[PDB]
Order: C-alpha cells, then structure tokens, then sequence
DNA sequence: CGGCTTACG
DNA sequence: GCCG
DNA sequence: CGTA
C-alpha cells in the first residue's frame, strides 16, 4: 500500500465504509478546532481504508498500512471489538461538534466565521436569522437557501443543468464546450453541487467568457445568487432547477480555462478534494515539480509542461494513470 | 524536528 | 497524527 | 475572509 493517495486506486464504494465514516468524523472534528495536520492524518487514514480489496476484520491486517499510528489504530480496533468507538461517538454528539458542522454547511460560512459565531453563544440557523447585522450578503444568500441546498442534487438533475448552462455558452461564444467535472465526473450518483469546466478550442477565445455566461443565465431568471449579480474565470452560485410543479435551489460551480490549461484544470476540478491536495504534495516533495489547477512548472529548469491531456500529465509525473472514478479518495 | 495543496472572488 |  |  504505497504512502501517497494518488498512488493507489480508490474507487467511489468500498469494503470498509464504516471504519473510514468514523476516522472522517475524527478528520472534520480536527479541522473544527483548527488542526489542520491532524485533520490530514485522519483523512489519509480513512483513504487507505477506502483503497483496500476487502473488509478488515482483525487488527493485524492494518501492520504495514501508511498512516496508521496509535490512534487511528485504537478508533479502528474499538469499532472491530464493540462495534462503537468512545472518542467518535462523543464527538458525534458534542455540542460544539454539531454547531460547527451547521454553520460551515452555510454558503459563505467558514471555520474561522464558525468559530466565533459558537464563541459568542450562537447555536442555531435561527439564531443567525436574527442576527442579520452579522451577516454578508453571501451568507445571507447561503442561510436563506440552506434547506434546499442540504438536499442532494440527483444525477438526473445533472443532464437537465448542463443543457441549459450549454444553451447560455452557446450564445455568450459559439463553439464553447461544457464539461461536467466534481464528483459527478468520479461516478457519484449524488452531490451536494454540481461542478462544470467551459473552455474553446481556440485558445484565447475564452478571455471574457464567464461575465457574458453569467449575465445570460441571470437573463434567463435561472440564478437565484452569484458574486457578480470585473472579469473573472470563476463563479459560485445558486440556480434555479425545476422540481415537480415547483423548483429547488442548486448550488452550481462554473471555471473558465484556456484549452492549452485545461488538462490541468480538470485534474484539479475533478478532485477528489484530497486526491488533489496528495497528487500537489507528491508532485512537489517526490518530482520537485510544482501542480496546481493552469499547469505543472519545473523549478530548476523554469519551464511548464505542456499537456494534453490527463493522461499526459500522470506520465509527467511518473503515475500510473487513474480515471476520475478511481480518484474517490 | 518540519511538513502538511494551491489558486481565484 | 503521522511520515521521513 | 470566502470559494474551490
Ligand atoms: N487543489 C484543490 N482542489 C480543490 C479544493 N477544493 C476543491 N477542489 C477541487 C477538487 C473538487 O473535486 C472540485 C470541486 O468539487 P466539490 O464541488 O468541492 N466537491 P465534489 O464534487 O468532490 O463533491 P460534492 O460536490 O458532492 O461535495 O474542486 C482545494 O482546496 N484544493
Ligand atoms: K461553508
Ligand atoms: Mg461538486
Ligand atoms: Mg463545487
């Protein structure tokens, strides 16, 4: 079992699903607090258990695993033996545990927002409704939309969206294309959003793009919020999707990259959010080569590697390659 | 011990 | 919290 | 700060 996430495939369903929710629940409570290499190791950990081909059973089956110390050790015999562990369990109904996880749910909430929302005594959604004075208008967006964006988007719904965003792209620069990428792209069925890449095979044709997609959609009264309702390549918004009779907010997340980016820009947005953070660390600290979301740059040599494609890049990084439904780390 | 992904709005 |  |  090799050390770094984007070594080893991990598919979207395992053999290990309980062990790896409790060690999440440890990963998220860790960041609460501000922990950010304790939430690291826990999420590692639980990856690992994701990427395994069967069900650990005994304790002797997690010698040798990367990222299985001490604690996520004693978490993962705990659940063997009784079928509960403590430390998970009082985390689960810890009061600060279940306000952190309600606020940072908001769109537009952080930690650190959460964080001192919780020091001055506030506990509820309704709390902050009443707070209004505390509120930016994005959050405001995100508390009044909460409900419905608590609500999984479907697959079906997916298809319905990236018509009507292709319809907007069209007009705004014909020969545009959309591509669906997030967790959709990794073979989920759900999402708590829905994540798609717009570029033109033309490169260059693209500067400009995302202010006339958005104004169109806007048009159209299918944006219930975005930032901008001056250039940007980037917009994180709520739509407007039909439901039976009625329709539901979405929140919906577009990019804007240059085809000569756009291998890379769907690696990064493909994630998974840690198959990416692990393939950024492994390119950087085992390749000495520097991966983000336009490109990988070589340090010592001052250049950037021109891809292709996903695959193209993998080679450059010397992994073997992964379809997106095998980066669920 | 230092390190822990890396951008844009 | 764990790795190198 | 937030978003990813
Ligand atoms: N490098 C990097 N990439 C990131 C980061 N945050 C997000 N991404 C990339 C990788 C992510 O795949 C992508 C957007 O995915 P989401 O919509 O944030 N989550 P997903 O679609 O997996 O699931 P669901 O929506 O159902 O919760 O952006 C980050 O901090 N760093
Ligand atoms: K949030
Ligand atoms: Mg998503
Ligand atoms: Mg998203």
């Amino acid at each position: 079992m090799p050390a770094y996430a984007c070594q080893r495939p991990t598919p979207l369903t395992h053999h290990n699903t309980g062990l790896s929710e409790a060690l999440e629940i440890l990963a998220e409570a860790a960041g609460f607090e501000g922990s950010e290499g304790r939430l690291l190791t826990f999420c590692r950990a639980a990856s690992v258990l994701k990427a395994l081909p069967s069900p650990v059973t005994t304790l002797s089956q997690l010698q040798g695993l990367p990222h299985f110390g001490e604690h996520s050790s004693r978490v993962v015999q705990e659940l063997l033996e009784h079928g509960v562990c403590e430390e998970v369990e009082r985390v689960r109904r810890s009061e600060r545990y279940q306000t952190m996880k309600l606020f940072t749910q908001i769109f537009g909430v952080g930690v650190k927002t959460a964080d001192r929302w919780y020091r001055e005594g506030l506990r509820t959604l309704d709390d902050l409704r009443e707070q209004p004075q505390k509120l930016t208008q994005q959050q405001k967006a995100g508390l009044q939309h909460h409900q419905d964006l608590s609500t999984p988007v479907l697959r079906s719904d997916v298809d319905a969206l990236q018509q009507v965003v292709e319809e907007a792209v069209g007009q705004a620069l014909p020969g545009a294309t959309v591509t669906l990428t997030g967790g959709f792209r990794r073979g989920k069925l759900q999402g708590h959003d829905v994540d798609f890449l717009i570029t033109h095979p033309k490169e260059g044709q693209e500067a400009g793009l995302l202010p006339r997609v958005m104004c169109r959609l806007q048009d159209q009264g299918l944006i219930l919020y975005h930032q901008h309702q001056d250039a940007f390549e980037r917009s994180f918004c709520i739509f407007r999707l039909p439901q039976p009779g009625s329709w539901k907010a979405v929140r919906v997340d577009l990019v804007v990259a240059p085809v000569s980016q756009f291998p890379f820009a769907l690696l990064g947005w493909t994630g998974s959010k840690l198959f990416q953070r692990e393939l950024r660390r492994f390119s950087r600290k085992e390749k000495g080569l520097w991966l983000n979301s336009h490109g990988l740059f070589d340090p010592e040599q001052k250049t950037f590697f021109q891809a292709a494609s996903e695959e193209d890049i993998f080679r450059h990084l010397g992994l073997e390659y992964l379809p997106p439904e095998q980066r669920n780390a």
